[PDB]
């Protein structure tokens, strides 16, 4: 019926923005990380759905939506738990190692990394420069949580940056390769992970991008979602009341869990919440308690508006051939 | 990832383009034939795929070229026969038994007929329009038939013309509804095949003052049309012959539909309604040329907006400098 998957539904434009994508791309000499001059600050919406019949519903949300991370991640109270806050949807992402650069690049601009301009960008921040401090809040981060060494340890995130073959076709991704890519960024990027329940991952949680000021930073955050392995993006639905936001703790039973911030030394540690509100717009919604009767004020982050003009729009042009589809019906 | 029409090179814009469509249909009161404002002077060419590697050049027409049907029309010596002209390639077409449509969509619009635009067209003139000179023109065909072995057939024609289901999901169509198609068009018809639908379709219900000189032109295979688009950029002829080799002579095209007075004038009508030139060939003995009638073919000129090829050639560069 409609396409079968977001990409098809303008190759033509898919492949100009991708083609803008490494021309953005600043490359300092006085051996500060290239970053993208502009790109960053860009974000997808997703339409909704509501105004169509099940059968047309069903078609839009299997061609686009991984229904399966959806499903798992709302069923532990991690996405979509807040009352206060507009739903976040998971966009289906090709599942071939390289996802954490997939499911970025879709938040931003709806196309895949299908030219690798991300994942080599990543590859070449780590192989080209020197990457002492990230090593070092690397190795406080491994400590946190038998002899390691740690040369031999680093050279291999290295290597698995690379875009040699080694979830079959590149080599999976972990937090310090999500650390380097929010720098590269200027962005923060906040992933909502499939994790145990206390009463029984590490990949969840929050990174910034203090290897610069937040004032020369884009202050709203990539939202992805993980599990299994697999990266997704979760982006917003357009609907207000409900506010644009992503909360910064997880119920835990009758407590609430801060999102594990990533990647920080002992000072920053120590000043947190000062650190996310120099980075995020971090804002209080009161929720229910599920131990005290009333309320508790937790922190969430604020979400970008729709900004991703049409001309570099594939969720544009798929909402128009959908509404052509519908109308036929 | 080279996409296996098209169209789908930018689907949002072939929606565009089918939507254009029906808008420019233009609907006479006074009992005039139904027929395109402007969209009918469009013409497709493809991109050539030498220029790139041969390994490559043979992916894109795995993707394009109904190559099957190439190769029948070709080897039967009815396709690229001559060595004068460009040469002409066959696009893949939906076989739904709306071929006919999809084929001359394709042909004008790089886009197949999926709304049914052009076969509602045909429908609507042959349940609404008159047609007492196409049903004239279709029993003088008929009685040609120098053997007999009858009149239920006009409006089972007509029902075949229609979107019902019949097998395909359509009706397939035969001569009288190319015949009709070209006087909505305002444009000729030719078809190369080896149902005798193979020849010419002249819009004999228009002046020729009135009419695109180009033709639209299609090939014909076991119950399947295609479109045969020119092939773009050496130095050969942008035409089709008007004739074919038979058994060491030239023969004629057949001309469908013609009354009595048009057949004694029928060079006179092809140069009316086609812009014929007359180009040497080589003889049979190859010590001789002669001199063959072939109709100028259009050049590509579908504007930026509802150009496609492009795209698709677009998406190809990209993919080939990735290829290198
Ligand atoms: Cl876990
Ligand atoms: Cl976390
Ligand atoms: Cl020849
Ligand atoms: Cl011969
Ligand atoms: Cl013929
Ligand atoms: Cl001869």
């Amino acid at each position: 019926v409609l396409p079968q998957a977001l990409y098809l539904s303008n190759m033509r434009k898919a492949v100009k923005i991708r083609e803008r994508t490494p021309e953005d791309i600043f490359k300092p000499t006085n051996g500060i990380i290239h970053h993208f001059k502009t790109m960053h600050r860009y974000t997808l919406e997703m339409f909704r759905t509501c105004q169509f019949c099940p059968q047309f519903r069903e078609i839009i949300h299997k061609a686009l939506i991984d229904r399966n991370i959806q499903a798992t991640l709302e069923s532990q109270k991690k996405l979509n738990w807040c009352r206060e806050v507009r739903k976040l949807v998971a966009l289906k992402t090709n599942g071939d190692g390289n996802c954490l650069m997939h499911a970025t690049s879709q938040y931003m601009w709806s196309v895949q990394d299908t030219d690798l301009v991300l994942r080599k960008a990543l590859f070449s921040t780590l192989k080209e420069t020197d990457t002492r401090n990230f090593k070092f809040r690397w190795q406080l981060e491994s400590l946190k949580s038998d002899t390691r060494n740690w040369n031999d340890e680093w050279d291999n995130l290295i290597k698995m940056a690379s875009t040699d073959t080694p979830g079959l076709q590149y080599n999976s991704l972990e937090e310090i390769h999500i650390f380097v890519l929010c720098n590269i960024l200027r962005r923060p990027i906040i992933v909502i992970s499939d994790k145990m329940l206390r009463s029984l991952l590490k990949v969840g949680g929050i990174y910034l991008p203090l290897h610069w000021p937040a004032q020369e930073c884009y202050r709203y955050p990539i939202v992805l979602g993980y599990d299994s392995h697999h990266f997704v993006p979760l982006v917003t639905l357009k609907d207000g009341p409900e506010i644009r936001a992503v909360p910064l703790v997880n119920r835990d039973r009758g407590r609430f869990e801060d999102l594990k911030v990533h990647f920080l030394t002992d000072p920053e540690n120590e000043m947190k919440e000062k650190l996310l509100k120099e980075y995020l717009m971090v804002i209080e919604i009161p929720v229910q308690g599920w131990d005290h009767g009333t309320t508790h004020l937790i922190n969430a982050a604020k979400l970008d508006e729709a900004n991703l003009p049409k001309e570099i729009n594939l969720v544009d042009d798929y909402f128009e051939l959908v509404q052509h589809e519908y109308k036929k019906w």
